Order: structure tokens, then C-alpha cells, then sequence
């Protein structure tokens, strides 16, 4: 079910990421670097466990999780959140909860590209990733 998401992906398009970061309270200087960074996302599976790495020149993250099982996460911007990832309509849906807030990170495969939609408050950011061979 998750296999078409697996592999190494590089950022090729971003829309409204500054809006998303600002909604989360990220400071100007961090927004400014993040607007010029092109991360690599690596998604791998070992049995039921998925590991999602995000690498860049500015910040790295790594999470491991089982679909449908809550996990603690410390985000790139240092939020301590309660997270869960599932599959819904073929999309990989990641929900983060903290301080009564929520944000969703939804990944959809369209014509072999990985589209990441980030929503917080009213802000909606769309980032497009293409697969590395
Ligand atoms: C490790 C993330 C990689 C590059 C972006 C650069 C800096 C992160 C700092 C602030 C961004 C704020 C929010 C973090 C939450 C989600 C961003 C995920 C973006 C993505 O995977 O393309």
C-alpha cells in the first residue's frame, strides 16, 4: 500500500511555504533560508516501520513510525507534537497535534511526482517532489 511513496525525492516546486511557516510562528530569518532550500526526502520501509528522512543544507529531520500508531515527534521548527500517519484515498496523511493546534502534511502521487500539501490555520502550501533514480 505505501510502496509507490518509497524512495528518494527532491524538491522541484514550492507554493506558499512562507505562508505556512509564518502561520506556525517561524521567525523571518528561518523562513528566509527555508524559501531558498531544496530538501531531499527519503522514505524507506522495513516491515511495518516507515522511516522518513528530510535532508537539507539548513536542517535535517528523521522520523520512524508505524501507520495508524501515534508517535512523539520534534519537528524541524522544534515543535513537540503528537503525530499519526495513515493512508486515506491512497494519500499518505500525517497529522500533528500540539497545544490544541493541528497541522496536516498530505502526500499524494500525481503522474509519478510526490505532491506534499501542508495546511495550518488558513495557510495551504503545495510542494512538489520528483524521484531520484
Ligand atoms: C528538514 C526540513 C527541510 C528544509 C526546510 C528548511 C527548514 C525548516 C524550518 C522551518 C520550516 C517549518 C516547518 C517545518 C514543517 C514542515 C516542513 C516540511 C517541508 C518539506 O518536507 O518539504
Amino acid at each position: 500500500m505505501v510502496d509507490a511513496f518509497l524512495g528518494t525525492w527532491k524538491l522541484v516546486d514550492s507554493k506558499n511555504f512562507d505562508d505556512y511557516m509564518k502561520s506556525l510562528g517561524v521567525g523571518f530569518a528561518t523562513r528566509q533560508v527555508a524559501s531558498m532550500t531544496k530538501p531531499t526526502t527519503i522514505i524507506e520501509k522495513n516491515g511495518d516501520i516507515l522511516t522518513l528522512k528530510t535532508h537539507s543544507t539548513f536542517k535535517n529531520t528523521e522520523i520512524s513510525f508505524k501507520l495508524g500508531v501515534e508517535f512523539d515527534e520534534t519537528t524541524a521548527d522544534d515543535r513537540k507534537v503528537k503525530s499519526i500517519v495513515t493512508l486515506d484515498g491512497g494519500k499518505l496523511v500525517h497529522l500533528q497535534k500540539w497545544d490544541g493546534q493541528e497541522t496536516t502534511l498530505v502526500r499524494e502521487l500525481i503522474d509519478g511526482k510526490l505532491i506534499l500539501t501542508l495546511t495550518h490555520g488558513t495557510a495551504v502550501c503545495t510542494r512538489t517532489y520528483e524521484k531520484e533514480a
